[PDB]
């Protein structure tokens, strides 16, 4: 029975491929990107727990 569910989906995604291909536009830009930031994002939170390391939370909050 799931046989026959799956070959209309296949035929349905293969047709959204060639549609974005005519119109220029890629599916998965955002999810390019979005891993572009969860890097830059990544870098940020390694700097953020060197200086929680050396000073603690009582530090962190008496600096505000």
């Amino acid at each position: 029975f799931e046989e026959l569910t799956k070959d209309n989906r296949v035929l349905a995604r293969q047709q959204l491929e060639v549609l974005a291909r005519y119109l220029k536009y890629d599916l998965t830009k955002g999810e390019k990107s979005l891993v572009k930031e969860k890097e830059a994002s990544s870098l940020l939170q390694q700097e953020l727990d060197l200086w929680a390391e050396e000073h603690g939370e009582i530090y962190a909050q008496g600096i505000k």
